[PDB]
């Protein structure tokens, strides 16, 4: 509708040749991927169809195929998972709760009658299912990441002609792909530098397989889908954009838990009201004890959660355990603030609890920098608070280094430390073992435990090396983000108190178990003040002090925080406009912080009405534009999609006014002047921009700053937006101080104290050397063999020349990193040898990686490139040096060699109880 665009927007999506029409979608999609990966044109027939395809494992279909030689080629692409692809033909797209996705990804192109957008079809991926995909079949949905067409900028034709035919292209008709008609329904914010994207959800309305009609695969429009989900005749009263936003409830990624009976769902008509006006339980309502037992059962938690975040048809938010239920019937209640459209809750998938997230066990959280200036403002003593905060930074940091340098002195304990600092557990479960990247584990802290399990020390330069990398990389996190750890703080779910036990400024926090703070332990909080705060805190009052009081009534509500239902304003609200619908709280009970805090009073949101303008046009006025009947209802849906998209794709000002605030407050060295309450208010209203259909745009933004602020022009980036310190004097600003003056120096200092220390080795005995005589014991033995040789001799010499060329390969390969590491591993694993040439290789062993040659390969590798390329041999052979180092450091009769298989090994962990008691005996 320009036209520039058209013709552009061609041919963005590839077509569908008659040889692929046979079905199914699975191979059709993955074959489309192969063809454009291999840059083969799909409009070359001379091709056919194979029934074996309907059965196999892509590599099977991918080895067809290829043959053909022009499919040689190449190989790849990334390829879908084992459980996924088989389900993509014969498992109907689903494993228990995890659906199979179709996901494409769009980035810009330049010219024309050229595309404009470049497709990237990711392979079939398992994700969790939502309600629509569960209802209509996961095969009928597509999600693409699309660049926003109002993100300036881009290549020039983009927005040279600002407009927006782009959006009209996405919404108006379908998009023909792999035989199907995909029609857009929802558009959301994305869940040197590249550009920002919009996630767009298409629903396949028809295609090559399809058949009518009300009252597989049937024909079925986006208009009927939403009519199912939303139930449209009973919801005309809604503003269409607000009804559009509600789509997000049917798309939310959730685990299905229980379907209730209509009686067992207790739809409350009123919210609990202020003693009085203000709802005191926004989004939160009780579930039964049994549903909570059930939710554990269903998902498999190691314990019943006291609270849950789900979805329940039209309902959304938090359910907590009713403590006053003792009994054995399942029930759940719902409240108005929960229920987001009028749902009759008829069919089963509107009656079923879909679980988003559970109450799980707290971890120490610390203090994000966003809260820093707020705290400084509400500090009693600002200097002492500065000194309070910085001190805690350096001590946790001292604490984690001294703990780690002491551990390193003793294998058992150095192993024990690594295990207490990360987790490959959820990765191990995944791949059935310790996933391995060439010759060594993927995760570094897994790499250490294996090389220590195999009997290595701080005699080995590589082991020293990795110990340093681990802690350094966790330092990096801290020097950028200022995630300043606070031993006495957690992130908790807010819950409200339905039983009237806590008073206006009283909260209840109990743990599900022993909370560790370094010195001391906790299992609840009583008779002590606590700071509560929802991220982000923008007002001085968005951080609130309250008294942590325990009530044994609520003993059973664990790992959450209970706010009162009493007084005028619910606490959740006081914390940056919160409510209880998933929102979590920064709960700090550190005395040194809390007691220097003094409460501020809730501001009044200033009159910003001339800039904030809700488009309240309803879904019923949109139908009335079509004249009556179901038809007028059918097109209204497409009116609304089309119009909601033009809104959805406007620039997210939320993030731009928040940036401006972070700059205007930093310069103005205030969070508590008048221009800060004006922005704080504004960024408040804009978090709801989506679901309120608010009109706030380039015009209003300029208009505002003209009339009420500075200061249109680029306000400066703050100093802490760099690495090293910019200006004149040791820093004044709290955040600059904390970054440049404290964190940087504290870290660099302690990084060095154990790079001192490496590095001291020379031959004092002590210290670290890549060289280890044990690790070349296969090499030397075979080198005098081979003296004395004949053609053995031929064996060794070509191995050594081979290895050379492989390390040469590493040199370049200095284009994805593990890929490179693998590419050149297989070239490493390719080095292959009357008489012992029958033995060493041992091809009754299925895979070259548990043979004796492999040792010799690696022990020889080591001597030649330990100089030199220590790394190169560890990333290829590391597990083969492990055999060696395990065999040789063993004497025999003082322990034999116990070989644990990958699964059994990934099933074992270091035994803290044993390490504590076994040192207790070594230090007699």
């Amino acid at each position: 509708q320009s036209m520039e665009v058209y013709a552009r927007l061609q041919n963005i999506w590839p077509k569908f040749p008659r040889w692929l029409h046979a079905a199914p979608l699975a191979l059709a999609w993955e074959l489309t991927r192969i063809c454009l990966h291999c840059k083969v044109d799909l409009e070359d027939p001379t091709l056919r169809y194979d029934p074996s395809w309907a059965t196999s494992d892509m590599a099977a279909l991918w080895r067809s195929l290829t043959q053909l030689d022009v499919f040689r080629g190449k190989s790849f692409p990334e390829r879908p998972s084992a459980e996924a692809f088989a389900a993509a033909l014969t498992g109907n797209f689903e494993s228990r709760g995890n659906t199979v996705v179709l996901s494409a990804s769009l980035e810009f192109n330049p010219s024309k009658t050229g595309p404009l957008f470049l497709l990237d079809m990711k392979p079939l991926r398992f994700d969790e299912g939502c309600r629509l995909t569960r209802r209509f079949g996961p095969d009928r949905f597509l999600e693409v990441l699309v660049p926003s067409p109002t993100a300036l900028n881009a290549p020039s034709i983009l927005k040279d002609g600002g407009a927006a035919q782009v959006i009209r292209w996405l919404t108006e008709k379908p998009h023909s792909l792999v035989g199907r008609q995909w029609q857009a329904f929802y558009t959301k914010d994305a869940g040197a530098k590249a550009t920002f994207k919009e996630r767009v959800h298409f629903f396949a309305e028809r295609g090559h397989d399809f058949r009518p009609a009300p009252l597989r695969r049937t024909e079925i429009r986006v208009s009927e889908m939403l009519d199912w989900l939303l139930q449209l005749e009973q919801n005309e009263y809604q503003p269409h954009l607000k009804l559009f936003s509600r789509i997000q409830l049917g798309l939310s990624k959730t685990f299905p838990t229980v379907t209730f009976e209509p009686n067992q769902i207790r739809h409350r008509t009123d919210d609990i009201l202020s003693p009085a006006g203000k709802i005191m339980n926004d989004g939160i309502g009780r579930m039964s004890r049994s549903v909570a037992r059930k939710i554990r059962d269903a998902l498999g938690l190691s314990d019943i959660p006291s609270a849950i975040q789900g979805r329940m048809g039209s309902a959304k938010g938090m359910w907590l355990m009713d403590v006053a239920d003792a009994g054995d019937d399942d029930w759940i209640e719902t409240y108005p603030s929960q229920r987001k459209w009028k749902c009759d809750d008829a069919d089963a998938l509107h009656r079923t609890l879909e679980i988003r997230s559970v109450s799980t066990e707290l971890k120490p959280a610390a203090l994000n920098l966003q809260f820093l200036p707020v705290l400084e403002d509400r500090a009693k003593d600002k200097a002492r608070m500065r000194r309070a905060i910085a001190a805690r930074l350096m001590n946790d940091l001292k604490k984690q280094f001294d703990s780690q340098k002491a551990a390193v002195e003793r294998p058992l304990q150095f192993r024990q430390w690594v295990n207490e600092c990360t987790n490959s557990r959820s990765e191990r479960v995944r791949h059935g073992q310790v996933p391995f990247l060439g010759g060594l584990p993927e995760n570094k802290g897994e790499v250490l435990s294996f090389l220590l399990n195999s009997g290595f020390d701080r005699r080995q330069k590589y082991i020293q090396d990795l110990a340093f990398d681990l802690q350094k990389q966790r330092c990096e996190v801290l020097r950028t983000k200022l995630n300043i750890h606070v031993g006495r703080s957690a992130y908790m779910f807010m819950v409200v108190d339905f039983w009237g036990v806590l008073e206006e400024n009283e909260v209840h926090v109990g743990f599900s178990s022993k909370f560790r703070d370094d010195d001391t332990t906790y299992m609840l909080l009583t008779d002590c003040d606590v700071l509560v705060a929802r991220s982000p805190a923008h007002f001085p009052s968005d951080i609130q002090k309250v008294r942590a009081v325990f009530k044994p009534q609520l003993h059973a509500l664990k790992d959450v925080i209970v706010f009162p239902a009493k007084g005028d304003i619910p606490l959740a609200d006081k914390l940056s406009g919160g409510d209880y619908d998933g929102d979590m709280a920064w709960v700090c009970w550190d005395p040194d912080i809390v007691e220097n805090f003094t409460n501020a009073d809730m501001p009044k949101e200033p009159d910003l009405s001339a800039y904030l303008g809700k488009d309240k046009t309803t879904f019923g006025e949109l139908v009335r534009d079509t004249g009556t009947g179901a038809a007028a209802r059918h097109e209204a849906v497409y009116d609304m999609i089309n119009k909601s998209f033009q809104f959805a794709m406007q620039p997210n000002y939320l993030g731009i006014c928040t940036n401006y605030k972070e700059r205007v407050c930093y310069h103005n060295n205030s969070v508590s002047d008048g221009v800060a309450l004006l922005l704080s208010t504004l960024v408040g209203k804009l978090v709801d921009q989506s679901k309120q259909g608010i009109l706030f745009d380039a015009a209003s933004w300029d208009r505002l700053r003209r009339e009420r602020l500075g200061g249109r022009m680029s306000v400066e980036d703050p100093a802490y937006k760099g690495d090293v310190w910019a200006g004149a004097g040791e820093p004044r600003h709290i955040v600059d101080y904390l970054k440049f003056a404290v964190a940087k120096p504290t870290i660099d200092r302690e990084l060095e104290e154990l790079h001192k220390v490496m590095q001291a080795s020379r031959d004092d005995d002590a210290a670290a050397h890549s060289w280890d005589p044990d690790l070349a014991v296969y090499f030397e033995n075979f080198k005098a063999l081979t003296a004395e040789s004949r053609s053995l001799r031929a064996v060794l010499e070509a191995l050594q020349n081979a290895l050379g060329a492989v390390e040469h390969e590493w040199k370049v390969l200095m284009l994805t990193y593990p890929e490179k590491v693998r590419q050149l591993h297989a070239k490493w694993c390719a080095i292959e040898p009357a008489k012992t040439a029958a033995l060493l290789e041992q091809p009754f062993l299925a895979d070259r990686g548990t043979s004796y040659w492999a040792l010799l390969r690696a022990s020889t590798a080591f001597k030649a490139y330990y100089k030199t390329n220590p790394k190169f041999v560890w990333q290829m052979a590391g597990a083969q040096l492990a055999f060696i180092k395990a065999q040789m450091s063993s004497g025999g009769s003082d322990g034999m060699p116990l070989l644990v298989t990958p699964l059994m090994y990934a099933g074992l962990a270091p035994d803290g109880r044993f390490v504590k008691q076994y040192l207790a005996r070594l230090e007699c």
